[PDB]
């Protein structure tokens, strides 16, 4: 019998709630929205509010809020949005992963939780899943901001701007501006150095730019979207080329780390890590980024 | 030259924000999200966050946050979600918002959410000087949305094949016609026993409070935002939908000078027509009771 | 392993091609367009053209033309659109028997390569052709459906929308039975925003709308000069495909096998159904007036007449 | 009052009809499908069939078929798919001269009823035919556009995607100039997820892909047997219509009028453009290599040779 995909979203804060609504809207599957029992009634309210929107927006999807992981049973994909001082989010990543793993042993996992490289590593180790089934989000969000900033600079559709991002957020980000185009035209040909360097730099600070404006909590629209593109690529077996936080076993000359790298995202999750020839400057830039990744993994208990 | 539609959403709370995002995602036009000066930076941050989603979700829409009504200039539609003596308080906000809105957008259609929507839409109507077709309240679409959700759960069918029919406002002011409510065209009274169907009707009456009580802070925002977006799309794309709307009556149902939840044609001229149904004597008594409460709330205005 | 739904479309004429293109556009799954060996090249050419559109319209769906039914293997759904239109001089019997032989040959190949698929039939006359596919397939009755009532309600809704100047989205039609003289419409279960149409459209004009629905297929035939409708038939197939693949549990009229519903058994008939992950989840049985019962009896009489032309 | 955009499609062959159907489906505005008085009934049949699909696919749009250009009055956009394929006995010159007359006759009617529309031309040879529509209309250059590069990039991306086994959404092609030998593809400006295709595909198979792109139109002709591509050509036209109606400011390749760009004047040429609410907002000039400059000059000589065939 034909049955809908089941997707569970852990964390019913703004990113989690938004991701649940975007998945249901696209009819990608039934959605279970999970958070802690103290937040049970807010979570139920959000999900039911979302379900009450379905006759109007015209999507068929079930949406339930819960504090019981039993309801996540046989999820095809789980999206981890929980957490808030790295050990804080490590222990949450461990308690969550254990519960997710029991009810859906065959599930794929996407981790938003900061810092993503280390939090996705924890979820990988604790799960005992193969490496293709545990992905973190980072590069798509940085790519999204960079594309927004270049589209504003050139006054062109964001559809025709591409960014290229290895590594994580802020100072850990390794952008290849030489693999960044407008309609396939290298951006170094279109935007003078000061303004381009200023866009790379707004991309680094992009997460903080939103926190500072809000005054409380962090970004949620663009992060939720980023998670949803990654989920869609798996559920619809799209074999997208997307930057993902993936477990390395020799690629770029590193091993036993999660790093932000170009991947093929398909029905098996990470189909493959793509290995690029970097310039000496990019190699140097990435080596620095990885040292920062090792620096956080050693912060783990 | 081909120009995008412009929509301003007043109120950058959860309903306002969710409405702006849904409008952009549908490529219905450029979106200006407005609130008070004290909240300007939070408004810009929500708007920028939404726009930064656009490369991933793959829509071309401009989203900007502001506290300056000049950024709302030449809006095709404005959605009022601003608000929280509830009547007396919100009346003040509606007069002040509407005076800025019409200054900058003299030819716009206005859709009002703010409760109580019957008295707040009346206040926007009188303050604006606009003809009745251009000043619209949201109520019944949201009530019908909950009703259909509940009926879809009850029968285990697509929400797409469930119809509700709702005159008047929320809760006890709601005048449902279950004889005009269907699953795949089949009267629900044929498919759901009376005890469960009255429970669904009562659940619809209370539906707004049910979310408020679960959230603990604030009210529903997803289904309200969707409800608003369905009405915006009907006007912007000139669809001539039959939808329940809070519309100004000049004779219809034997009432005049009030806004009331009634079935409407919604198109490019706004409310094209208020539809007049033959009501049974019970349904006329229910609607009179509902109108009594509307007049009651209008007698708290100044 | 998350894997894509697979849909085979049998028949590469205008309705088949349009159905493949719509299924792919909606990313409902990978599409295999199938026709006879003699048309292998035109079938591959239409499929490659559709595929070449996918980057521009922005959908991930694979579309291939073929005449090798091995390429249909593990299809979740198969849409049969193959069959003959009548010519001047052709007996009623010969039209039925020719199309019956196609249905048998196609079904044998389908069930071999996709023994677990759902099958949706368009081929005229759809009651006797869906019956034929059913018997040949050995499938349980929930997995073999015909299309008829969706297309009739689509024309009905188009005419009503034009009469009232409102969105087709807020108009509903309700039809039992097949096309033309065999259609059994229920105007009393037909609405505009939930308002009974008999309260909104005067009897002469509403009666004319029903009649235009009856002749709806003929009207497109006479305008085109050669062949029949394809856009609205194609869309009608897609809505039924989507109901199943996305387990929507839609209420939709379908050509369903009856074992007692409405007082009939051993036949396919247009009836209201719930369409979902298990195909026909339920044939819905309504309280019919005495006139509607008599019109459905005369419609079943035509179904049984055509079933008696089967070899 | 909010009023729908209005698009007229000239020619009710497979590309035109498919274009009309895709436009309606996207709710981009009301569609008027136009052909000659002789095909009025068939044009009306196709338009009615498409409109009767709209309740099922859930789109509100008016679609009419006509032979009366008065029904095109006040179009925001007009798409020209009309024109003749080469008859036996006909030279290239005769094919040019014949379609030139159709462009002129069509354009006269279009501008009489839609003095402010944007015009997009499919008709081959598109460089010389867009030029004809430009000069007959008396419109500014931003308002008259041909389609070519989008279709070639669609075929290219399809071939690259099947080579690398990845989403067509993550492949880009970059083509200057027209179809066949006139095509000037920049493989160095062609990527997968931003990665140059030269670093992912071996030269021999990349060369075969560039060659398959040149022959792409003919591969479809040869498979079909009796007509050319329609699905990818219609989709290409629709992406360009959408960029103008939704003022998207896409970077898309288009047949555009040059006054000095790449050193060329007084010709339409396949070039990268910004396409938005003003039509061609800008022709983008690239810094080309000496080989690329030489290839474009050869392609431009092909464009000038055809332009000399015009009367």
């Amino acid at each position: 019998a034909m049955k809908r995909k089941k997707i569970s979203v852990i964390g019913a804060g703004f990113t989690g709630a938004t991701t649940a609504f975007l998945l249901a809207q696209k009819e990608l599957g039934d959605v279970v929205l999970v958070d802690i029992p103290q937040l049970e009634n807010p979570t139920k309210g959000k999900a039911l509010d979302m379900l009450e929107a379905s006759p109007v927006l015209g999507f068929d999807a079930n949406i339930i809020g819960t504090s019981d992981y039993a309801d996540t049973a046989d999820s095809d994909i789980v999206v981890i949005t929980a957490g808030i001082l790295v050990t804080t989010n490590q222990k949450i990543m461990k308690q969550v992963t254990k519960e997710v793993v029991k009810y859906s042993p065959n599930c794929y996992i996407i981790v938003l939780t900061n810092p993503v490289d280390a939090m996705t590593y924890t979820v990988f180790k604790e799960s005992g899943f193969p490496k293709n089934r545990v992905i973190g989000q980072s590069g798509v969000l940085d790519t999204a901001r960079f594309r927004t900033f270049v589209a504003e600079e050139l006054n062109i559709s964001v559809k025709d701007v591409t960014g290229f991002v290895l590594g994580g957020h802020g100072d850990d980000m390794v952008p290849l501006v030489r693999y960044s185009y407008a309609g396939g035209i290298p951006l170094e040909k279109l935007i003078p150095k000061d303004r381009l360097d200023a866009i790379v730099e707004r991309t680094r600070k992009g997460g903080g730019e939103i926190v500072n404006l809000l005054g409380n909590g962090s970004a949620y629209y663009a992060p939720a979207a980023s998670l949803v593109e990654m989920v869609e690529a798996i559920l619809k077996d799209q074999r997208r080329i997307l930057p993902a936080i993936a477990y390395l076993e020799g690629e770029y000359g590193y091993e036993g780390i999660y790093l932000g790298v170009p991947t093929i995202l398909g029905g098996n999750g990470i189909e493959k890590v793509i290995e690029l020839e970097l310039t000496e400057e990019e190699k140097a830039a990435l080596a620095k980024s990885v040292e920062s990744v090792k620096n956080v993994m050693r912060m783990l208990e």
